[PDB]
């Protein structure tokens, strides 16, 4: 169903895949930093260890937020894709 | 029961196929989903785990919101096609 | 799912990897320098043993205050990829 | 009855092994379970043995509340192995 | 009594074969599944033993549970098949 | 069961097999820290065998704290098996 | 009377065999378990003998309440013995 490279099913296919491996990651993540969460403790405002580790566990907040536009951008990839197959269809199935 | 490529037969197994693969990918991601919302526990409004998970969250109710226009446009698609095969018969045909 | 190399599943693996990396990354850091902390005293401010030691407590400050913004950096560039892949298809798509 | 390797008969056989390892899997464990919490004893909060054996006994709740999402995932399983075997009959079918 | 490999009485008898096989499954399962839960007792809720046991019975629960639709799927599937079958010998009987 | 090597009684056995094992080892552990506690005993804060043994309870102490989180990694390495297992499936069984 | 190896004969002879061992059990092990509990005395709550025997008939009650399960599983197995009779003379039969 489709002219050269575009299937209907093939598209359906292909967002199956994308959704249940984005679920997957955030089950994954969410799972694991549960575990990060529990394994570092507090030790003091002001005494070595703070020095030592607090820019680390900012670098992970930092990134961790860079994640939301990441995967909006990815959604938006698949309309993308869709209207190109629908323009190429129109332009020579007539 | 056609000219070149058009055959009714054809595209009403076609629209078989698409319909039953879309019923499966509904089905197998609410059920997915279910367990993954199961999993995922809320452990405070500001502590560690907080910051470490909420923007995974959100980036998926941000996909998951993005998945109905996909599904539009694949549907829309469809009508494109047939539009195509009935001009296509029409301009031999005669 | 794309056109050359460009597949929607496997950007969403490769970000699951950089996630799951850097988790682990802070989580191993953190521990070791909890072990780091605990290891080394405080003899005296002014003694010979201070002479020998701050400065090397001074260049582990430095360096980790350095992290975040190398990992800011190493976030931002995952937009810059999906960009240039949203182009790529656009330019030819059509 | 099948087309390839896909057999109602096979996979109801299948589906017959998965489910009696999983009860016997429940029974054995729940009967070892018993016997490990009759052994141990509850020494004293605060003295050696308890600082000894406490964080063993967390590794061991956690763990086993680990298991049922394993499980969830497992019996997913097979709702996409059928599917996928319905799709595979409906493409070459006709 | 066919025109390939679509032969009716091939087919009773496999429907003959997978309702006698689903019959020992429900039979075998239950019988088992009785002998399980005379097997683990209640040991009180809250104690040591409950931990431990309790998230090995919940998985047995949603597994259980997730058995009917396999089964519903299951029984879908000939429905396909001989429809299958119908199709193709009307495509080249006549 | 399964395509290539993801068997689902197989995942199944497997573990079986790790919960079993797990629940030996807090067993023996348990068991073997209840001697260890009663042999060692406590001479007096401040004389020679305190300073000759404090430090060997000390890492003791450690390295049974550092257990629990080695417990949650490799619990949550079995569902990253079942979810590349799914996600195996899915590519090629369509 | 049967196909390959099942004979309704040999199976209803080796069922003969299993009830008469099982009785024979039951009757051997009641008569000297009898014996056991005249022999062994109850010397007094809190004396040497009984911490030094207490264990002993603690071990043996325990062992004798898992006999009753191993019965159980032991008289499932001739349910799943003949089932897979019947449905090995079904498949070739035909």
């Amino acid at each position: 169903f489709g002219t050269n490279g575009f299937d209907i099913p093939t598209i359906a296919i292909a967002l199956l895949i994308v959704g249940v491996i984005i679920g997957l990651s955030g089950l994954i993540l969410s799972i694991f930093a549960t575990a990060t969460a529990s394994a570092i403790s507090n030790p003091s405002p002001g005494t070595l260890a703070y020095n030592l580790t607090h820019p680390l566990i900012n670098g992970m907040v930092s990134f961790f937020s860079f994640f939301p536009t990441l995967y909006v951008l990815l959604g938006v990839t698949g309309i993308v894709l869709i209207a190109a197959g629908i323009i190429s269809i129109i332009m020579e199935k007539f």
